[PDB]
């Protein structure tokens, strides 16, 4: 009679899986991700740093870009993530078998990661990935250094419970420039009041707004692009109309704001 | 330009996805599967036991079939597995979340169950799932026993390294019946010769053979039903036409040698 | 010359591992571990619940008293922790062995079970034990529901980033009884200010010392039982002499910022 | 009364953790483990593998040995193992912390050394360590290559089931020299014969010790030096006596045929 569904896989737009060539950002920092999902590359004299991956099929496509800058699979040292999506973490396992790169996250996205993605609080089954494990478990406000860089986690849990931001400094013109790679802020299609499986996650939202807003940020970027108003299509001005990270906060809450009464009144 | 492809879910025969009501093969065990996949129940005054799970989407369906059968998610105690592959072990994450069972596997299933079938030897991701831990590792030749039913595991590698028949004795009519459940013996797709990550795979398959035609074997159950040649929607003649295990290991090892000979052909 | 030292085990008081027979606290919760070492079992209609079970080398007793209790292994459903240092979770991997125990933990305390102790933010490897996987993932403020009786997880980080308190209504003399099962609020050779592995330390203890006193709390337990005032040896008088909540937090407290003033002088 | 024992740590013979320097095997291989326990630092010009550490308190020392012979924490690329015991696989843990290495192993090996060596068939709980996750699964045959040399795994279960011997090429006075790092082939206090954790123990063995006589082997080392007859503290003649890896196979099985009688005996 009927049979039980096909298996879906979730299928992005296809910007999100458009391949670009790396996009300096500052003097060891390039975006060598998608046009729309931002995979960060730090540079230093003692290895490197990858900041996210995105979707599980750009693998290959990052390991060319790395390449392209001068990095080999032995050189990239350290993968660090925003949160552990299928959008964002889902080329880490590959990475690691076909790099030297070990994981570094918090514990609630090492368990995430670790059941790539599977039984997420809101998504279900619905956007796995294949499974990685952390290296090393970071706590709130630890720092990692690589090759003269310092990496400063920031805990910003909504989107997921182990979102996260990281900040460094880098230089441009010879100044410094402090970047802020800040987490989504979104909750789409979440339950947000009175969830059970996160019954203190619009507290973790409005603490993160908070965090987003005090974050050390001459350059904010974020996992998605759009939500930090860069265009990486843009060349020269990818980054010219980027938010404030104050700014970023402030949209993300008047949103999340809108969602709730919305969410009040459905 | 061109954007990288979107994720590709594996398909299936719609067969393997068409549910059916629990078929009974001997006193204590029931196919509680879908048409052309299998998952047997063993019901004892001691909690149940399930043996393999069929495909992700399958969950709802088991706990269904189960609940038909007298067994609530709490009487559930154990699953067993053929192979971790994403069409025998796809629900096994979600029925540990909604059961009281725990999984016993050898250390090669196992540790591709942990991984969600993820970056399997011969497939890649192209065949993932979500991951689940084992609860207790089984070595060749192990008993487990459920309320008085004695099931002994019998590694036959090949279709996967972690490979294992299981076996154990029933009754119908008054009678022992010794139900033998064999894992796949394919190869599908399958580099046979020289492959560096399974180099030894052309003997464990032979060796596997020779374990499948000596199988304590009344009956004979097999993964993918069609291989034994069973026909679980013909009712009261369901079984009719079964191999024997020794059939079943001449058939697979004529098709094998066939599959070497065009592969050194081509 | 001279040789690495030899590994040694951690050696704790001997009433610690002095074995106790149950002790009621409630209609269905009882203490059933050590003198100086809670181990709470709550027994259900649908099977019981362990919360923390002491040392590694307790899980035999564990399972004696259990068996006093009416409680086979079957019947133990789920293990929840204070949090999982080897004084309190030892025994945990053990007992999912022996029993259809599972274990329900934040992600900080299923990442530090699941290395059995290891790479300690304050004790390195000097207190490690048999690690175990956590099979649910809980978020602070989420209830798990056993044959009625409903537990309430009140994240209390600190002693260890994964630090919990677990409440819940029992009865006694037909009356409502609010159980809170508070973890430790102690710091045992910590360095509290600028601790790399723990930069928000103090943060999280102020927080933690807020929630405490802000539990509901008609009885309060704890992991160490004389943190409480609780004296398991003395009988029908065990509990009388017990702490508030209120108390227990605000001792803890002032305790903290001795050794805050301490370290700062030291 | 009579509180629980203590935990016991387990003590070994003080040879075992008698540090000692770098000996040189072949141009490439050295020796930088303790008297008593061998631990093989492989250098090549695209970075160090290390062939077991011996115990958990060995870690510190291999890094000074390492630093010693040019190898920084960066350098070491890869750690392999005989067996996931703790006096071979003991450091691993902290070495994959500190150090670049990734660990790859066959399943077995990897389930044993991720449970830190806990619920072994044999020992139980009695000689556990920090546990560790590997990084990449090997298949018997399975090769790896690290800066131009080439690592074979011969699988050798009995020991452990997961027990290995590792094969490579050096060279010495501009000639090949086949090195064999066979795995222990004793069975210390094992139940042989009948071992419902193990039951077809002795069948592995028996097959065991026949792969390790047919080892390409000019020169055989062992996880504990004395099995195959080297002395490390005899510096220019540390291998003068050792055994070929024929002898040390007929040794091993004359003694497990001799602990064989003893068991039917006693
Ligand atoms: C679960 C995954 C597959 C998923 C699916 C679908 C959407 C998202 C978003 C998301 C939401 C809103 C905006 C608009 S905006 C100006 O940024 O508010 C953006 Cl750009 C992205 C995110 C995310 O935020 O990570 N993830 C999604
Ligand atoms: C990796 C998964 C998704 C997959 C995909 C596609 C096919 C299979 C088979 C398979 C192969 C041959 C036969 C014909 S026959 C009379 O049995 O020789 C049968 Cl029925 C099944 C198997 C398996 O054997 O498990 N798995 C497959
Ligand atoms: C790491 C483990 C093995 C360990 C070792 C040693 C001590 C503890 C304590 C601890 C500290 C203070 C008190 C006095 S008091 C009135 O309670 O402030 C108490 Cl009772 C217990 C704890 C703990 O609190 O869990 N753990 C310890
Ligand atoms: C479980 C651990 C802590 C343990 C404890 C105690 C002994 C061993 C041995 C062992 C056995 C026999 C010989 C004598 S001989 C000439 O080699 O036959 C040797 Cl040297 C070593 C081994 C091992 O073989 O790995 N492990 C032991
Ligand atoms: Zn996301
Ligand atoms: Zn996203
Ligand atoms: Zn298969
Ligand atoms: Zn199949
Ligand atoms: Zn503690
Ligand atoms: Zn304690
Ligand atoms: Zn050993
Ligand atoms: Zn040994």
């Amino acid at each position: 009679e009927v049979p039980l569904p096909q298996l879906r896989a979730y299928t992005v737009d296809a910007s999100w899986l458009q391949p670009m060539a790396p996009l300096q950002i500052a003097d060891h920092t390039w975006q060598i991700g998608t046009e729309d999902l931002t995979a960060l590359l730090v540079q230093t004299p003692d290895g490197a740093v990858l900041l996210d991956g995105g979707m599980p099929q750009m693998a290959s496509h990052l390991l060319d870009n790395m390449k392209a800058r001068g990095v080999t699979p032995r050189d990239l040292r350290l993968i660090l993530l925003s949160h552990a999506h299928a959008d964002h973490a889902g080329p880490v396992a590959e990475l690691k078998r076909r790099t030297g790169a070990k994981v570094a996250a918090n514990a609630e996205s090492a368990v995430l990661l670790a059941r790539g993605g599977s039984d997420d609080l809101h998504f279900g089954d619905g956007i796995t990935y294949p499974p990685a494990n952390a290296d090393r478990i970071v706590m709130d406000g630890e720092v990692i250094t690589v090759g003269g860089i310092v990496f400063t986690a920031h805990f910003m849990a909504g989107h997921t419970p182990g979102s996260t931001a990281w900040t460094w400094t880098d230089t441009r013109n010879g100044k410094p420039v402090r970047i802020a790679y800040a987490d989504s802020l979104s909750a789409p299609g979440y339950q947000l009041q009175g969830n059970p499986r996160y019954p203190h996650l619009i507290e973790d939202y409005r603490r993160s707004f908070a965090t987003v807003r005090a974050l050390p940020c001459d350059v904010l970027l974020t996992p998605h692009p759009g939500a930090s108003n860069w265009d990486y299509a843009a060349g020269a001005r990818a980054g010219a109309k980027a938010l404030t990270c104050k700014a970023y906060a402030d949209a993300a809450e008047q949103k999340f704001d809108g969602q709730l009464a919305k969410e009040t009144a459905g």
